[PDB]
C-alpha cells in the first residue's frame, strides 16, 4: 500500500491535538473568514456538560390498604421485635415502622453530607468541572467547603456518631440500597473524561408525633442546586431532623426494643471518616440502566403549596388508627410542577413507557433493577371544585423511590462561561418564543452527550402535539402499567423484607 | 435473599417480548385512559428507522493546475505504460487519465446495478425493511426486480461482459475503494435488527470525445429515492454511458495498453452474479468513522441548472490542450441546494469541522481514513454580476469523493405505514411554520437512532441562528482548512497511484 | 369460522411476501408462463384452500 509505503508523511500528516479537558468553552473558529457578517447562523460555540443530577425522593411505594407491602412488612418487623423477643407493649407496628423510615431518612443525609465532603476533594486537568459543578449542583457554596474543611468532616463525624443513638437493622437492604445510591458517582462511559451521574435528596422524612391522633413524616426540604448554602444551613438542617427524635420516650423505648432484637453486630454501622477518605468515579451499568428508565413525577406538594382545587394533597405519610384499620396510608398527587399552572407538558407522560434495555439477553434481575426509577401515571385525580388550575395525576404504584427533577450542569457559550443550572423533567415544554427553539436544542444536545440520558417527551406549544421517547433504542419493550405495578410491589416486598 | 428464597416470582414478573421487529409502526397506547381527550398531546407512536443512504460522487480531487496529485498520477502512469512498454503516440497522459476516470465511473455502475440485483433476496423476519426500503432508496421499482428478475439479471451479466472488454489497473486503489464502497451494507452496531447504512452515486461522468477542444467528461444524473425507475431507465443510463466510447475507435488502442503495460493478472475484474450470489451485511467500524465524519456539499451543478450570477460553474473534469498548459481542469462549486436560491441553512458549514473518533488512542490510518467523506468551505464564490440568488462557496481542496445529501427510509406515521423518503443534507433549515418543528424533532429522532449519524447543523429561520455539531462527541478535536488540505493531498496521492 | 389471509394494507403483509416468494419459486427458478403476477397466483391458491374446505 501507499500508506506502508510512505509512513512518515501519513505520521506528520495525522498529527492533531486529541483530548480537550472539558469544564471550559471551546471556540471552533471560522473555515471562511468572510462569514462574521452572518453572525448568528454560523455556532462556533462548543461546550460539553458534565453533571447530570437526579433529584430523587424516598418513599415506602403506594400504600391505600393494609395489604401494601409496607404494612406487611411493619406486621413482619413487629411480630419479630415484640411477639419473639419480648416488646414492651407501648406501641403498634406502625409506629416501629415510621420510626424505621425515619432513620432511613436518617442514613440518606449522613451519605449525602459525607459526599458533599468527599467530592471537594476532586481535582484533576482534565475535568474542570471537578469539584465546583458536582458541589453546585448539590445546592452547595464550594467555597465554605473550600475554607471550613476541617469543620464539615466532624460534622459528618458527629452525624455518624449522633445517629448511633438509636437502632435500626443491617439486614434490611432499603437502608444500604438507599446509602448506596446517594453515596455514589458514576460516569455514564469508562473513559478518562466521561460525565458524571449523581443522586441528590429533595426529600426528607421529619417526625411530627403531635397529639394522639397517629404519628406522621411531614416533608422537609433540602437545598436544590444554585443555592449557595453553607455548613451553618446544614447544621440547621440536621437539628431540624432530629429535633422531635431524640428526647422522645417512645423513640426511646422504640431503640431500645430493636437493639434488644437484633443485636450489636446486627444493626446498622456509619462508617467514620477522616482526612484521606475520598471516593473516585465508578462505572456501574445497573445505575444507568435505572437512570435510563427514570421517569420524573415533578416537585413535590407541601402544605405551604397552593393549589387551586386540589386542597390537602400534601405528600405525608399518615398514622391515623381510627381510619383504615391503622394502615400507613401514603399515596401521593402527581405531576405538580411547583406552581399553580396548567404545565402542559405533563400530558406526554399519559402514554405507556418504554422499557429501553442494553444487551440482546436480559435476565430477571437486570429486567427488576432497570424499573426501579420508572412511574407511570394511571388515572387522573378528581379535584375537590369547580375550578382546577393544575391537572394532577394518581400513579398505578411505584418503587422504592422517586424522581421528581433533574439538573444539568454546563458551561455557559456566552461571556464569561460560568456554570449554569437547568432544571428539568422527562417532559419540556416550548412555547411561543423565539429564544426558546435554540435553547431547547442546546438542551437536546446537551442531554444527549450523556450516554444513557433518560427519554424526553418534549412538548411544542404551538403545534399543541408532543413527541415520543428522545432516546436512541437497543432492545425495548412497551411496560403495560399493570406488569410494573407488579414488579413495583415486587421491589418495595424485596426493599422492605428483613430476616428473622 | 428475598430473591433467592422466592425465585418464581422473580422469574414470572419479568416475562417480556423484547425482540420487537423493526419495520413497522407501533401504537403503545394510553397508560392514562382518559388521555384521548388530549389528542396530539399524548404522542403513542414509536417508528425506528432502517436505511440511511450516504449520496456520494466520485472525484479526482480538485485538480486547478498542473502541479495537481491527479496530474502527477497521469504523467507517472504515462511514463509507466508508454516508456516501459513500447505503446502507441495516438494519445497524451491525459486523455488516459481521463479514460481510467471513466473506467470507475464504468465499474460504479455495473456495482450499482448488481447491489441493486444482490439486495432484493435478502429476507428476515426481525427486519420488514428487507429488502423493499433498501430498492427504494435505491431508486428503483421494487416490483420491477421481482417480476422481471430474469431479465435484470443477464442485463447485470450483460453490463459486466461489456466493461470487462476494457483494462483498469488494480495496483490503483481508486478502483478497489469505490467497487468495495459501492456493494456491500454496513450494519451500524452489529446487532440483528441493526440499521443499514448505503452508498449510491448521484451522479456519474459519462466520457464524451469532442474535437480539439478536448475529450471533456460531462455530468450523468442517477435516479433517486423517490423515482421508482424500471430496468428500461438503467437500460438508457448505461447505452448513453457508453454509446461514444464503445463507438470510438481510439478507446481500443488505448485500451490494450493497459493490458499489455499492467498484465492480466493486475486488472480489475469485475465479479459475475448468479441465483445464488447474495450480500449480506457486515459490521465495519471503519465506513462508520468516515459516515460520522462526512459533510453535504449539495447537489451537482448541471448545464440544465439556472443560477443567477454563476453562467459557467457545471461540474466537469475538462481537459483543453489550448487553455491552462494542456491539464486536467476540476474546481467545482458547493453550495447548490438544488433551487436558485440561497440556502439559509448552509451558513452553518461554515464553521471548523469536529472530527469525533471511538477510543482513546488512535492510529494514523483511522485519522486519515475517517476524513475522506469530509468536506469543508473555504471562501465564497465571487458572482459574474450585480446581483446572485444563490451562494456558492468554494473548498479548500476535497478528498477523493464528496457527499452530496442523504436519503432516510421510516415507515409512516399514519395509515398505512408506508415507506417514507426524507432527503437532507448535513445543514437541516427548519422554517417558521405550524408543523415543521415537530417534523424536525421526529427527523432528529430518527437521525439519532442510527449510531455513527453524520453532525447535523441546524438552523432555525425564527431565531436567525444556528446550531453546531448535533451529535454525541466521544474523543474529539477541532480540525481547520490547512489541515484537512494536508490530509485530502495524501489520501489523493494514496488512491491514484501505481507501484509497478 | 371464516377463513382469511390475515390483516394487509400493505406490500409488507406476510400474504403479499408469501405471494412474492411462491411467484419467484414459481416463475424464476421453474421458468414460469409470465402470463399473470404474484398476486393472482396467491389468490389462485386462496381459492384451492375454500375448495378444500369446502370438500372436508
Amino acid at each position: 500500500a501507499w500508506y506502508a509505503r510512505y509512513p512518515h508523511i501519513l505520521e506528520e500528516a495525522t498529527r492533531l491535538p486529541f483530548a480537550y479537558p472539558i469544564g471550559q468553552y471551546y471556540d471552533t473558529g471560522y473555515s471562511v473568514a468572510s462569514a462574521t457578517e452572518w453572525s448568528k447562523y454560523v455556532d462556533t460555540s462548543l461546550t460539553i456538560p458534565g453533571v447530570m443530577c437526579v433529584n430523587f425522593t424516598p418513599t415506602p411505594g403506594e400504600s391505600y390498604n393494609k395489604n401494601s407491602p409496607i404494612n406487611i412488612a411493619a406486621q413482619n418487623v413487629y411480630t419479630y421485635v415484640r411477639h419473639m423477643n419480648s416488646g414492651h407493649a407501648n406501641y403498634e407496628q406502625a409506629d416501629l415502622m415510621m420510626y424505621l423510615l425515619a432513620m432511613d431518612s436518617l442514613y440518606i443525609f449522613h451519605s449525602y453530607v459525607r459526599k458533599i465532603l468527599a467530592i471537594s476533594k476532586l481535582y484533576t486537568p482534565v475535568n474542570k468541572y471537578f469539584p465546583r459543578a458536582l458541589l453546585v449542583a448539590l445546592g452547595v457554596d464550594p467555597e465554605d467547603v473550600f475554607a471550613n474543611q476541617a469543620q464539615w468532616e466532624y460534622f459528618v463525624n458527629m452525624v455518624a456518631y449522633r445517629a448511633g443513638a438509636f437502632a435500626a437493622p443491617a439486614s434490611m437492604t432499603y437502608y444500604e440500597r438507599h446509602a448506596w445510591m446517594s453515596n455514589g458517582l458514576y460516569v455514564d462511559q469508562d473513559v478518562t473524561r466521561a460525565q458524571i451521574y449523581m443522586f441528590k435528596p429533595t426529600m426528607l422524612w421529619k417526625y411530627e408525633n403531635l397529639g394522639t391522633t397517629g404519628t406522621k413524616l411531614v416533608p422537609l426540604m433540602m437545598p436544590k442546586a444554585g443555592d449557595n448554602r453553607k455548613l451553618v444551613d446544614f447544621q440547621v438542617l440536621f437539628n431540624n431532623l432530629v429535633s422531635t427524635m431524640l428526647g422522645d420516650e417512645d423513640f426511646g423505648i422504640m431503640s431500645g426494643d430493636v437493639f434488644k432484637a437484633f443485636g450489636a453486630d446486627g444493626l446498622v454501622k456509619l462508617l467514620a471518616v477522616d482526612s484521606t477518605t475520598m471516593t473516585l468515579p465508578t462505572y456501574d451499568p445497573l445505575i444507568l440502566a435505572q437512570i435510563h428508565s427514570a421517569r420524573a413525577v415533578g416537585a413535590p406538594i407541601l402544605e405551604t403549596s397552593t393549589l387551586t382545587g386540589f386542597p390537602g394533597r400534601q405528600w405525608q405519610i399518615t398514622q391515623n388508627p381510627d381510619v383504615n384499620n391503622g394502615a400507613i396510608i401514603f399515596h401521593p398527587s402527581f405531576g405538580y410542577d411547583g406552581q399553580d399552572h396548567e404545565e402542559l407538558s405533563f400530558r406526554a407522560m399519559c402514554s405507556n413507557m418504554i422499557l429501553n434495555l442494553p444487551g440482546e439477553a436480559h435476565s430477571a434481575e437486570m429486567i427488576i433493577e432497570a424499573t426501579r426509577l420508572a412511574t407511570m401515571f394511571q388515572v387522573k385525580a378528581v379535584p375537590a371544585g369547580d375550578t382546577s388550575k393544575p391537572v394532577l395525576y394518581l400513579p398505578n404504584g411505584f418503587g422504592t423511590e422517586v424522581v421528581n427533577d433533574y439538573t444539568m450542569i454546563s458551561v455557559d457559550k456566552a461571556t464569561p462561561h460560568d456554570l449554569t443550572i437547568h432544571t428539568f423533567f422527562n417532559n419540556i415544554l416550548v412555547p411561543n418564543a423565539k429564544e426558546n427553539y435554540v435553547a431547547n436544542l442546546e438542551l437536546l444536545n446537551n442531554i444527549i452527550q450523556f450516554d444513557w440520558a433518560p427519554q424526553l417527551y418534549l412538548t411544542y406549544g404551538i403545534a399543541q402535539e408532543s413527541f415520543g421517547p428522545f432516546a436512541q433504542l437497543n432492545d425495548w419493550t412497551i411496560l403495560t402499567g399493570e406488569t410494573l405495578a407488579r414488579m413495583h410491589e415486587v421491589c418495595v416486598t424485596s426493599m422492605f423484607d428483613v430476616p428473622q
